[PDB]
């Protein structure tokens, strides 16, 4: 069920937030923030810096050192800590979800009922496993006893989108302080506010000064001074593909601090002759439409057989003129703008270019109204594989739909890329699912469905899309470090 | 590929095998062995007794205390011998074939090229898993160090029926002694020669004394004294349904040792109309007609759809008449004969039961031959869930052709038994095969195919057909006893 | 931290709770509870027999169909559900505590600070692993996809004693829910109190009708019958070991139904002479005496180093003259009694063993007042191998002293029984703490502790104290049988 | 008992290895190779440049392209592979050994009975992890079924140093191999022979053209080819920390490639007032004089408690005496060269700091010998932790005693570094023991001995000694790539 949003939110939170306190940054600046959907300025908010940076890299090495209460309080009461952020961030639920509408230009229905819904189960997923991180006891070859500790690694930076700020934030957050680790959070310059929010239910739910901090700032500024942090032991990123290099980069010339990197998607989607054909259109269109398009694991080429190809056409060109555009808080609504005005421009270039590169044009192929940033869903046909529209991520409402003939073609184009962080599959066949999943050089790969993430399972790019996972058992245990112990004894019985 | 077979062995062994020495029985009596195609005798065993079984309780109880060269041994020095043992067994492969041919009945072809290669595959897989079985450490509650080892149980009892000596003895010793635990090895009275030989090869290899103890004899005599031993630590029985049900009490009113049961079967085989037809026909009659029937993991029960019953009854008599009887050392020979009388008795009296019961006989129903137990392949139509032929075990070469009209009534039908060793199911559609194999109440089920097992997947019963599971990760390390070392410490940090 | 208990507590729940209602027996019978601190009957209880048990292994079946609310529920809402229960046990904490005090005869404070929070705490951490219950996906030889599934049984019999009912309680319906099983409860007929209201509250949680039923009644009677049941899966029993062996042969002559046991206990402690002194008989003394000696895990034996034998003594005696007997609820109050008067006897007739036997009494030896079931803390020292009191678990608070001289000596003497459950050493070196806790036979050992259970270690027997772990992942983990899927593929890549 | 080296080895390979075939570098230039012994010519090395790294990563791709042999073949053959190389190596250990010591100037006894066992060991673990590498079904939320593979990364450059040659080239060909992933490897240009015999014997072993190439060459040519590559998907680099970071830097500007990284050490080893003094001053010598100080595992940091600090070093002095040094070939010699000129060069640099810094000079601080490039045993007292020779790695016999009081002060100045390989621990307390193990931040830690490695045990670098595990079950999975494959289905049952 669904209730009504918040109709006179009040914004309360935006200054920084280090050692459990709210600072305001050191230089006074702050910066602005804006709804996408009016172009009319929310607030401004506290911008950090590299002095604002360091202040929260001191905190967090302090609450990390041997002997504090965050290291020495049980595995099991690291959990209960990251349950009861869960049942704060549920008992606000509507204010978070009105906020998260606001400020990212969602979908309020979607807010609520998708994002908020996702976040709460992530840190519950992770509070569970923070007693159930366990070593190993290995019977070496001598007389030994050896074994394996998986330690937390540190002060972890973590470096973010604004496409999704709840999930990104909960996924990041979740798997590290269940870990033990403590974190330096940077969210997105675009959307600051509902991890703010978030920080006033960190101090409520106990957890100890200096274990989470949230240094809302600008990339080259905030972003690049802790990526370059000499006492940063790892930096989570997710974001641009140059921007991960750059990342790397610094990572290198500091402190070789652990990087992980969740970046840049042209995602393949794959629908066969023998696929269930109402079900596939259905998934196919949320998979490009969801979040307006903004979302790295949106379904961006879609390679269709040609017995099929047609009718898939056709059906999708209907379903994608059944929005309506405006507020994304107001009730009918379900068409939210693009975040800001770069964005908007990247969008209608790449539009314009598949005009001139001769796709054709289905529907709809230009900006909505004349306020907020707003773009029409476009749907192109005829989409050859060296178009722009067909290698550059877009990140709009624009699906490309493509012509394939055989099986072994199929699979040749959809690989064709430097990115693989997901691909979709639609066939009833068992042998052809099972088959063409495994070939497909992707982190994830769904089948006979879209979207279809969950907290139980990793995500993660191949190639050029990143390395690393977020999620499930292994990407828990990426924000572990392991030391064996061997130790010598005077007799050795297996 | 295929040698000719050896056409006159000697047989060199015949005596109790207990710390790497051979012994004569302490009562001084001998037992029969014969070669089942020709009714002659192959040689006079030793007769194995109680007293007999407790000079080879003490010999493996001694070769696992502590201080003792196979427990201070390496792990890795264990997984070694266990590699040399399966090498060992490879060099002898035309013996061992051959003398399982002529003491078990088997087509040379199937010992040879199946048998033997599985049994030296499976030794290897086993060998590799020594040096790899690790416990845990546990960010366990309170100020302490805790970790688990899984330890080696101690002196386990290992009983066996006559249907695939090597295979069986296989699965059983190199589980066991991967773990780091000794053996007393308990051989079917059927078929105790090749197994006296393995013991000839786990000498040379160079395993200390009283590691594997061989004592071959009947049942209630030495099998009872192996379940009754107050210092016999775990018993694994592969065997029928009823004198597994004697194993577990006798465990239970000596010294309740572990027991891991593996026990009769009726193991169910469903095809859907949507299925490789010509596939289906051929694995379903692999799977009921390899080793004469006399398989645990034989399909017994064909539950096929209504639509393309009649064709697969036609094909499945068509294939069944593709065979040639006699002495399975002979080329050309594809169909062996039955172990003894009892059991050529017991086949015959439940095909009459389906002649008298309705079922109506497509082929074969007759005995084969003047000499030896021969029984032609069998095939019977028309078969319904309440004749004796559906519900009981029959362990000879007769297939039973069922009809089934629905999915959930098909399911339903294949479940309601008591049995539950193995499964398979032919269709080509991906939501019936994952949502049928979920379903079924079996330990393994094959799909689009059968008899396809392999060293690196555990197996084992649901409900009657038995409890534990043997090979994979999983039926290895049920060869272990789990101990948790907590230790005080002064502080305690993640 | 603790109040004040309930001082005039009210008997709510005394019916039978089958498919979320409750139910009288069929017979109409009732059976008395008592007070074992002023003999007087608290209430009477319904009495399941075999035709009550009947009534919840068919609503247990219902609740475990395939297509049922219990079965389809994802594995988060398993936890969640779980989670739940120990919230609402949480908060009827205090309730539960004077409750558990007067039925057990627990003193208030251990029951309060101890045992609500132990019980609290193992269902969280089980809740925990309901998502993260996994299978394999395995490469196995030839061109197949191949995997495994952790399936839950199915309808599960749970089967305990009287002397820590929340925490026995917990322990087996924790791991046994997160798994998905449903299950029939028989707790103890001393004291089915506590568990009858945490049925009220399964329904207040929102667990599916049949998911838990809980039958309170007699071992011959209500025990027996579901141990012997052809419906039910499987069985836990904790126990004298004396009706382990009937439960384990009751199962053979039913179904095979899997069992686990948790058997009898005769607990050996190791104390080195360059120990920490004063810690060490304080652990011993807290070991011996908890529950005035009525649990399992107590020590019973303990082995001190001849040097320093008669200083340990002194303290032990000093340390043992300090209590206060009383009823369990009144302020001060350090002593219960014991549960009722065959428990009191049987503890008696061992105590006089002890004084005709040559044992030296230190202290008390006799009953304390004349209403109740008291004893006086009891203290024997020059304890030799072969008397009553170092061979037989006595279940009260009856402390052995014995002497040593040599670590290859006292080990041999320890091992020497066939029990083997628990085992406690104290020592300051490394390579002792080791080397003594691997050689020791018991399925969890304490180094410089004592009483140090968690959540997340499993624990269990070796020999005739049982098998099977509960608790940590490989307890939990008891809780599921294994299915492997292997299907047929076209093309098989690394 | 030993054998004697080989007496007139001839060296047979020195071309570079692609496809399984020998080829001339593309220029036509050789490298010249030297005996540091000697100062004489061994031979001339072909001399990969860019052109020839585009040749080997070309065959790599085509030999990890789905269908070909490397990917078809089952996992279990891919160990079998791995299992004959090592057989070969074995056969072949006397000449390997003795090559080993003419290019590396490695004592002869030290060759034959540590690195080529342990190179034979190394590569027979990983062989049996080929079929036991095991992806996971999971229970994630909504009607899906999902599961993990955990598949090879695909094209993996491997790039290391002189010090090891056989060992090194056996811990990265071994997991990357058994993972199934194909490779260019990239010896250094100090010690490529024994890399190019190894070649030989891949090809012997019957592995496919193209799984194994090897290109030696110089580091800002050959290596720096492998880590800008367009086409390799992955670069496990061990040696100094400055080429480290150019490593992480060259992979963000290609193709954001996987790295992993083993890097420089300064490894402190810290003996208590109560340990084995004997047996931890053996341990400690043998620790830094092993190899003639050139192995990155070795103790360069003695931290000596005051109790026992005099003793320790006038104990060390004796030690160091034992003494022979020369060619490694000639018997009685146990004292070889260091590698070249340069590096003879960085070491006296150093010692020489160590003069004028402060450090007492126990014993030796000059060359040795008229020719070869040799230095005496070198042992430096009352060091002080601001010295060069304290925090500079010097990669040569050179000892470093230093003076600790309290066990708080001696962990931070153990910790206060930018490396972290491993450590050292000598004490007989169970306490301090695991305590300080648990608070030193590196990657191993071993406990009353050193140079303790175990092929089942992961090692690798904390903070600037790299990332990444190697070896054990944690390293051979860190060469593979995981994909998650959700499927839907039409129902969901536990
Ligand atoms: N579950 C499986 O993996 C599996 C595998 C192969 C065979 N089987 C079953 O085995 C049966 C055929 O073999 P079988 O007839 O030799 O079985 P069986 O029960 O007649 O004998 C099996 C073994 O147990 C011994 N034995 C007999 N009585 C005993 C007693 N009282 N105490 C101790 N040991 C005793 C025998 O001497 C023999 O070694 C079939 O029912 C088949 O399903 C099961």
């Amino acid at each position: 069920d669904l209730p009504a949003p918040l109709t006179n939110i009040k914004i309360q939170h935006t200054k920084l937030f280090i050692n459990n306190e709210w600072h305001e940054s050191v230089s006074g600046k702050t910066f602005p923030v804006f709804n996408p959907a009016t172009e009319e300025k929310i607030c401004e908010v506290e911008e950090a810096d590299k002095e604002d940076v360091d202040k929260a890299v001191k905190a967090a090495r302090e609450a990390f050192q041997m002997g504090s209460p965050w290291r020495t309080m049980d595995a099991s009461e690291r959990g209960q800590l990251i349950y009861k952020l869960a049942d704060l961030i549920e008992r606000d639920r509507l204010l978070l979800a009105t906020l998260e509408s606001i400020n990212a230009g969602k979908v309020f229905a979607s807010a609520y009922l998708m994002d908020l819904d996702y976040c709460i189960k992530a840190l519950r997923y992770c509070a569970g496993w923070a007693d159930k991180i366990q070593g190993r006891t290995i019977p070496v070859d001598g007389e030994f006893f050896s074994y394996t500790r998986h330690e937390p690694i540190g002060v972890c930076g973590l470096i973010f989108p604004w496409n999704a700020p709840m999930i990104l934030l909960a996924c990041k957050i979740g798997p590290a302080l269940c870990c033990g680790n403590t974190v330096i959070v940077k969210p997105a310059e675009q959307t600051p506010l509902t991890a703010l929010h978030v920080a006033s239910l960190i101090k409520e739910a106990g957890f100890p000064p200096g274990v989470v901090n949230i240094v809302p700032g600008y990339g080259p500024t905030a972003g690049a001074a802790i990526s370059s942090h000499m006492d940063v032991d790892k930096v989570a990123f997710t974001g641009s593909t140059e921007v991960g290099k750059m990342i790397q980069e610094a990572a290198a010339k500091s402190n070789l601090k652990r990087v992980t990197l969740e970046l840049g998607a042209k995602n393949p989607c794959i629908v066969f002759a023998d696929a269930d054909l109402d079900s596939a259109v259905e998934f196919a269109h949320q998979g490009v439409f969801t979040n307006q398009g903004q979302s790295c694991i949106a379904a961006s080429k879609l390679f269709v057989e040609e017995a099929i190809y047609d009718e898939f056409v056709q059906r999708s060109v209907e379903r994608a003129k059944k929005y309506v555009f405006g507020n994304p808080l107001t009730p009918g609504v379900n068409h939210g703008p693009q975040i800001n005005k770069a964005q908007h421009n990247k969008i209608m270039e790449l539009i314009e270019s598949g005009k001139k590169e001769g796709a054709k044009l289905e529907c709809g192929g230009g900006p909505w109204g004349n306020k907020g940033y707003f773009i029409q869903p476009t749907v192109f046909s005829n989409v050859t594989d060296d178009m722009r529209i067909a290698k550059e991520e877009i990140f709009g409402p624009v699906q490309q739909i493509m012509k394939f003939k055989s099986l072994d073609e199929v699979i040749k184009r959809a690989n064709n890329t430097y990115y693989g962080l997901v691909a979709g599959v639609f066939t009833k066949d068992l042998d052809k699912a099972v088959t063409v999943s495994s070939a497909l050089q992707a982190g994830t790969v769904w089948v006979n469905c879209y979207l279809a993430a969950s907290a139980q399972s990793p995500a993660g790019g191949f190639k050029m899309s990143g390395h690393g996972r977020e999620m499930g058992e292994y990407g828990i245990h990426e924000y572990t470090e392991v030391k064996t112990v061997t130790m010598k004894i005077s007799e050795k019985n297996s």
